[PDB]
């Protein structure tokens, strides 16, 4: 198999032949992504109801991890 990096073949981030980040592409897919750079650390990036801690983006990740 193949692990792609982006979801849909249209994704600027990655080559449409391969599924896979294109030079200078940190990142296609997630929370923690945003025109294919990796958020800001401490980005806030999932906010649940009530008085529970969000959580928020590492700067070198794509994915919304637990981490307060």
């Amino acid at each position: 198999g193949k692990e792609c990096d982006c979801s849909s073949p249209e994704n600027p981030c990655c080559d449409a032949a391969t599924c896979k980040l294109r030079p200078g592409a940190q990142c296609g897919e997630g929370l923690c992504c945003e025109q294919c750079k990796f958020k800001k650390k401490r980005t806030i990036c999932r906010i649940p109801r009530g008085d529970m801690p969000d959580d928020r983006c590492t700067g070198q990740s794509a994915d919304c991890p637990r981490y307060h």
